[PDB]
């Protein structure tokens, strides 16, 4: 089934995971041919800068995102930052997300693999996408056997990011891909909202295996990615676009 | 609200060629009625990295070449200019006036472009932002152009290089119609890809949303005298336009406004 | 000798010629081992906007830069647009030079090498350094015997430059190398001033077999690249610390 | 304004390498009294493209190994740190704790490093603007780091290919002192340059101005187990120092205040 990934960039609350979870669910039942999987970082661990929110801890965002799996019957995913976190994650974490900038630490990697999770690596924005053969690699060195690797731009000179859509094929030769539709248009340290939907537009068509994008019920209040988030209720028209789009042209997607 | 679908081989190589490649234009035009075609090649390739390779065989066998491809098949027609004094022989067999990415900023060669009262595509530079193409139009608006197209093929990204920003597509729909080159935009510069990529971006762009295609298309690409390694085969032409009109009717209600 | 090529970005009035020109004569007579060239552009062809300063036309500006040589003795640059504009200017420019964006215009070069002249090509924001022995051969198939290669900056995402000095050592290969101080920090369509002098040390201290910088009595007022002109006053001192890095650094560059 | 010379095998391949290495570093330093000498090696390459690439004996044996150079020669340390938990042992060594240039935004390892006491040496990320690395100073100035450098080591530029962007020079000196690694900024990753090009950009660091250098060196840079293609080779070290404190000495009346 085709992947849609979704949820608040960052447990603000249970509270706020209940409420995206509660329409995430809603749509899963909507949209029988689709896989969802619900997202949400227990910390924002990259901050730019010291005074921004990261979250509430690790046991805090796992037992949340543990309410959300039991209250609505969804699969759950959240990026982990250091080896040690791995395990106590892999509790409820359908699948473990591994950040942009740790694509290479081969320690984190590996500790992902180990918890027999799928696992999901965001391409760094300094990687190329022939690069990501050798993370797949050590993936698989470690016992993984649903790995995916997800879109999210290149660096572009400074504070810009761009979406290569050469990557997709690429990376098509040794994983599933996902595009990224939030963080890829996001300029780091053109923008921002206005271009998600037409590129996650071009990522259907040219062929990809699922969508990430985070949402929450009032963007503009979120305490992570603000400029980037979708408003929750424009989720159903986004992935009744996907899956239109997706059904036309996957008749030209090319074979491996 | 036709589509726009420019299309034929990147250089004049011969008379026969172009109408060899015309017949199969002229095929489709009557098949896909929903499409403007517009025949495209060129007289010179002014720019060439060797002082070796393929040019061409002048501007007065080039324009001939062309107003036969017209006049047999009922075709519009375009072809790139390189300095101002081109413009007015080409305008008496052009339809649009084509202006190379390289010289998308010299003055001179847009005005003599826009007063012969011809349509004018600009290709965009390598070097140039989307937001920056504001003043390419307005410089035509300027010079009398009242038909005016930008067409995106690309960008530096390191050495060797390009990189399609699809974000450049609605930004320059602010200003012009916006074409897709789907063939030098996927070419690496001074030597992906890149043929296995010019069908899924072609792809991307018209989920994006723009107002044309633009293709280069030879029966034996691999004899080429330029842009070998991207021009398409002229037997997989009808297939691709075929998808692109199917992708475009189901995004197209998606399509943002302004 | 090394080349310091120096002027007004654009030939604004024979009067500002004439200002600037009398002090790179003094600066000639004070620093004899270096090559002056007295540099003006007769035409900014390539302004982003129709509404900015171009210039008052070729016959006006080949006359005041024929001035300036026969005033004070000093050799002469100016660039070209179009291949017609090779001859009348070769009538008083010893290096005719050829913009970046039009260093891939076989005629326009073929045209300025015809002259007999020395020519100086910018390389293109779009060019790899490699990618400029073919520019060489052309000049070379067209009849030139002085040329010049020069580093001016290159696309670094949108409406940014960056200099990689790599090119410098590449670029000896085939021909003389110039920095741009001027134009290589000047950002299109980090910034700017501030940096021209510290990239001018780098140059040198590199290896180069020469610089150009372009100058202004008072740069604020000037009606083009205002952003990047060097005051006048500055010159000199720029002068001098380049000839003592260079004196230092030369021990160390490296052969070819 | 001593000038830092950070130096030294990129990784501990052995305890045998680092001292054959450090009684170089040593002798030099007894030459070049003018230089703060660093000695350099990392006890894990923890970030290398491949499964099958070498990584290091383990924290235990380079410590150690460090240890003794430090022992036997009388040199400050550094090394690199990868997760937060290694910050406290490596800190009973390391003079200065460095951070690689891919985790320069996590929170924790830079915490981690500050509240040990010692100096930290933060590897600008690929990713990362100059200006931007003003917060990565305030993380640190917060975490109770009282000695704090920024290394530049180059920016992506396009696929597979770094390129220096010397303007980061005066950027980042605002906040933090400054070293340029030249050894790893002409790296091109994941498979110029290479060799050839790490003395010019360290002459055009010096000319522009910053507070040291960092360079790996090895007496046999073909066998070395990382970053093969850019290690210098131990004899030519002397050369190089010399020739940056040439070039520093002339420029220097030259630099900007600030
Ligand atoms: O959680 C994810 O899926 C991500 O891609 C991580 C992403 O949210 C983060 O890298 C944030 O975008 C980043 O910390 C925000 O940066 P800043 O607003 O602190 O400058
Ligand atoms: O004619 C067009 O539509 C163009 O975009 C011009 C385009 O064909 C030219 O820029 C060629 O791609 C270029 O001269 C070929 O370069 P090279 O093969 O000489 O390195
Ligand atoms: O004359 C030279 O040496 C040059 O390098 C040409 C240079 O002055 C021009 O490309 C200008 O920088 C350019 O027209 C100014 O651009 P804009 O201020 O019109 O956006
Ligand atoms: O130790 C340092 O100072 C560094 O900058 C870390 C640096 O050695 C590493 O990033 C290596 O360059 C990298 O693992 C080598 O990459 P690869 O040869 O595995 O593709
Ligand atoms: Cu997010
Ligand atoms: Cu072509
Ligand atoms: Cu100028
Ligand atoms: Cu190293």
């Amino acid at each position: 089934k085709f992947l849609v990934i979704a949820g608040p960039c960052a447990i603000e609350s249970e509270e706020l995971l209940l409420k995206v979870g509660e329409e995430i669910k809603r749509l899963s039942e909507k949209f029988k041919e689709v896989e969802f999987v619900f997202k949400s970082s227990f910390d924002k661990a990259n901050r730019s800068s010291i005074h921004s929110f990261r979250g509430h801890g690790l046991e805090y965002g796992v037992k949340a995102l543990r309410k959300v799996k039991e209250e609505f019957g969804l699969k759950i995913t959240t990026d982990i930052h250091e080896s040690w976190q791995a395990e106590p994650v892999a509790e409820v974490a359908d699948i473990i997300q591994i950040p942009a900038f740790l694509c290479r630490q081969t320690d984190l990697l590996l500790a992902a693999a180990k918890t027999g999770r799928a696992v999901n690596v965001k391409k760094g924005q300094f990687l190329a996408p022939w690069d990501t053969k050798n993370v797949v690699e050590k993936l698989k060195f470690g016992g993984a056997k649903e790995i995916y690797l997800t879109e999210r731009g290149t660096t572009f000179g400074y504070n810009n990011l761009v979406v290569d859509f050469r990557s997709l094929p690429i990376m098509k030769q040794w994983a599933k891909v996902i595009y990224d539709a939030t963080h890829s248009v996001q300029l780091p340290g053109g923008g921002m909202r206005e271009f998600i939907f037409p590129l996650i537009r071009a990522a259907v068509a040219v062929g990809c295996d699922g969508v990430f994008m985070e949402t929450h019920p009032e963007p503009e209040k979120a305490l992570s990615d603000a400029s980037t988030q979708l408003p929750l209720s424009q989720l159903e028209g986004i992935i009744e676009a996907i899956l239109e789009i997706r059904e036309v042209a996957s008749k030209y997607y090319e074979t491996i």
